[PDB]
């Protein structure tokens, strides 16, 4: 998911729209934008589909005000295509709205706490609504008006003690301002920016990625620190505070692997550069370990893999050819009574340039291998195209565990790498040869861009969750959400 | 514009829908599909928008039949966005539908002929409607029913003798079958494919690009030769006949340069390979002419330019780096009361990776330059990013002339290279150095993939129109049309 928040001195709707357009790659399932108009009332518009689908002229009209936050969703367990999208909001205390990217590992607990102690009803399965409510109830502990920045930081701190997992949020509070905070572990991305209009009138902005600041002409100030809370008042003043106890930087290694746009700088690290380095490391490993076999060309599997494979091709000193072209326009498949000769699912996504495979032992490069069904077919497609030997190289290490901090992944039992050795996986997908990026390699490659970061969040590879609170009782609860999501979507 | 036609032994609506999505790059203004149902009646659905927007479940359900044609439009003169899209259909004689990619230079004269000799009214300005009525008019010369393949071909030849321009056409005549033909010069792209169901049944299909055959699992048969016609009966019989005098192969050069997909093989030439070749020619040329320039990095402008730039960087022995990222999703700007318009952005379509320009002399590579408006802003961005010297290389030569063969292009007036010298253009766009590919070189690059092609269609570069019927007078006519087009679109 991706979030944006702009506190400006002029109408923020188009900016929030444009900003979401460049964050669109973080979730195309749904989109929402909410602003505070001249009368101190929220103006909301959220629905499923791309940003362009969701917002029309009549919708932009009503999205009045000089401050608003936006969100683009990625379907997950607890928030399917059918569920209510973000941002959510409550009218008390004062009127709060919030959008978030990340996942609360103690969500269930919190829903219970909220009901028993605060009698606060959570109407959806979105942990975003829970988070908004915990935050809301904490602000309810201040009897006087208006609130002082500390109050808000107190609330935020309290919230950090109560919730667990990964999160990067932005929210607004009527009559006061806009706030944004990152989890104590700095797992989920969040950056701050500004844009001076004139003498003493700066507009501030926060977003999941730097590309949102760029596209709007905002000056990149810095990343929001782990456990830190930012608060911009309605008068344009920026305040900050450390709201966590033991803040640590354990950036999500996946953001760098393929989820984030390569022109983004996350925690002083360039996604593009990081990826190139991944090609260097993998290319070196391949030269070392696959010394004897004869590959004739390196072929990336769109999209992420392009620059990485190029680097590997360079290291291997072999030609790089664009063998697969991605079908940028994917249509809907209509269920019609007797779909005679259907189109191959894989071909729905990619197309193979026959000329690049004929009688060539090819080496395909992909950012990651999750299910393997896909992988198996891509390999199959290559053999169909005329490739003698088809070898696969993954830029990411074996994905063995599901992500519970913000990235939608299938259950541990669906991940083909879970409980399998490289050679088995190779046989299941039919690759003549398979090879993965070693985890420490991947780390060095990213860490090279910023040695200050000493540990990354990489549980999907090692099964080590920085928050420690992930268990099967919890993993199974996520599956209950997913099931209700599937019956809801199936119902539709 | 792109076209597709399938003569199948089972429903074709989803397949045609599938085909058009991989040809979506050929036109995104409007889409249309038309099938002949079990009752020998036309099933049509056509509207403005992408294929995935025009076709909803209820429409697909109506599109019943085992034979149909599809069309994705790119707005041109006469066929503005507000204009009725394709396919078009006449109820007589027999019932004919036609969809085409190209343009008729003698359209205006033909429209007059139709009215005076056949009292055939043309409701739109789309030359396709004229092409259809001409064809219809020719088929109206036959008494006996049904029509023998000979009558259809004779009719097609008669048509070829009256119309002039470039055109790849697909049409269906009720109770008979589908016919496809290519202009006598072989300008517009058209391929034939086949899919074998069993011993006694085969489905055939035609498309502007082979990528459409590829995706539907059709075996590539061959390109439809210039002046040739293809007839596929409702019973599955394929007929081919040469319907033009002195046909010659002059494939459109712009297809290979930018218009077509890299994974297509237009007239035996792989678009990808042609593109890579262009980078060799341009790299060598730069290495020769720009011998003393300090070029720190080769940065391609997405996306056509990527693989080309890669080649140039190899030739120059300079590092290739992704300094520009194309925002895959783009939205519309809104007309709201009171707000200020800031409708002047390439930043909406592109984002610059700052770190890749800082204190560097960059060589920006683009596929072509038309109005120069884009390139100016691209160069500006690169300067904003901190680049010292900004040089520009254009994969295509100077576009000084308007295209009148199916490819949309602004009037000569809006063409920056029209009436200007390289240096002059460089000054207008603010580049430190500007270099274009030599036309003869471009020809080598493409011709290298298929030496049998003597001459190509280069009018946009040299002003030589292979149909020998274009002159200032006619050019003015096309502009009066663009003025009518504007008004209809401004109106909506
Ligand atoms: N006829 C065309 N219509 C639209 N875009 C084009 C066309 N020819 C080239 N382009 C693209 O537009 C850029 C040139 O446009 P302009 O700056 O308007 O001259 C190139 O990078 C191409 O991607």
């Amino acid at each position: 998911c991706g979030i944006v928040g702009i506190a400006g001195v002029m109408p923020v709707n188009q900016s929030i729209y444009d900003a979401l357009t460049v964050l669109q790659h973080r979730g195309q399932d749904a989109a929402g934008i909410i602003t505070i108009d001249a009368n101190n009332c929220f103006r909301l518009r959220k629905a499923n589909g791309l940003v362009s689908d969701v917002f029309e002229a009549r919708h932009m009209q009503r999205l009045q005000g000089n401050m608003g936050i936006g969100h683009v969703r990625y379907p997950t367990a607890g928030s399917s295509s059918a569920s209510e999208a973000q941002p959510f909001y409550v009218n008390s205390p004062y009127g709060i709205t919030l959008a978030h990217n990340g996942n609360l590992t103690n969500a269930h607990e919190l829903r219970k706490k909220l009901f028993e102690e605060k009698r606060r009803h959570i109407n959806t399965t979105s942990d975003s609504e829970i988070l908004l409510n915990i935050f809301a109830s904490e602000l309810d502990n201040f009897r006087h008006y208006p609130l002082e920045a500390d109050n808000i930081f107190a609330a935020i701190a309290a919230t950090n003690r109560l919730i667990r997992g990964a999160y990067a949020c932005v929210a607004m509070i009527i009559g006061h301002g806009m706030v944004a905070f990152r989890d104590p572990n700095g797992i989920r991305p969040l950056v701050l920016g500004k844009r001076d209009i004139d003498e003493n009138r700066t507009e501030y902005m926060v977003a999941s990625e730097s590309v949102a600041l760029d596209t709007l002409g905002f000056d990149f100030l810095r990343d929001v620190a782990p456990g830190e809370a930012i608060y911009i008042t309605e008068e344009g003043q920026l305040f900050t505070r450390q709201c966590a106890d033991n803040p640590v930087s354990n950036p999500c290694l996946f953001e760098y692997v393929y989820f984030a746009r390569p022109d983004s700088f996350i925690d002083k690290i360039s996604v593009y550069s990081a990826r190139v380095n991944m090609g260097t490391k993998l290319g070196e490993k391949i030269a070392r370990e696959w010394e004897d076999l004869d590959i004739d060309v390196v072929i990336p599997i769109p999209e992420t893999s392009c620059d990485i494979a190029l680097e590997i091709a360079r290291i291997l000193g072999k030609p790089y050819r664009q063998g697969f072209v991605k079908n940028r326009y994917v249509g809907r498949t209509f269920i019609m009574p007797g779909q005679q000769l259907r189109r191959k699912s894989v071909r729905r996504k990619l197309n193979a340039n026959r000329a690049e495979f004929r009688d060539k032992n090819v080496l395909l490069v992909d950012d990651s291998i999750v299910r393997g069904t896909t992988s198996e077919q891509i390999i199959e497609m290559a053999r169909e195209a005329g490739a003698k030997k088809v070898y696969l190289a993954s830029a990411a290490p074996e994905i063995r565990f599901p992500n519970v901090y913000g990235i939608d992944m299938p259950s541990a039992t669906e991940l083909i790498a879970h409980g399998r050795e490289v050679d088995e996986i190779r046989q299941i997908i039919g690759a003549d040869g398979l090879i993965f990026q070693d985890l420490n390699d991947l780390i060095d490659a990213v860490r090279a861009e910023n040695p200050d970061i000493q540990q990354f969040e990489c549980s999907v590879f090692n099964g080590v969750y920085v928050t420690k609170d992930v268990d099967q009782g919890y993993l199974d609860f996520l599956d209950t959400l997913r099931n209700d999501d599937a019956k809801a979507v199936q119902r539709q």
